[PDB]
């Protein structure tokens, strides 16, 4: 049932939902990933979601990917 959520911020503008879940992907297999964009607008909010079958994937991901580089800026990781 409930799944394992990701919060991924300091996306850089171009980041795709694609791209997250290409530099999430090796950590554990992925239900669901999505940058937030805006609605009227379209553009990257800054931040998106990785979702996780196995709860030991998130709380690795959470910790492997914060601070790590994605694009050409820096990431921050955390609980959904």
């Amino acid at each position: 049932g409930n799944h394992f959520h990701v919060f991924v911020g300091d996306l850089s503008p171009e980041i795709t939902t694609e791209d997250i879940k290409a530099a999430f992907a090796p950590f554990g297999r992925i239900s669901d990933a999505r940058v937030v964009k805006d609605m009227a607008t379209g553009k990257s909010k800054g931040y998106g979601f990785v979702s996780f079958f196995n709860k030991w994937d998130a709380e690795n991901a959470i910790q492997q990917m914060g601070g790590q580089w994605l694009g050409g800026r820096q990431i921050r990781t955390n609980w959904a």
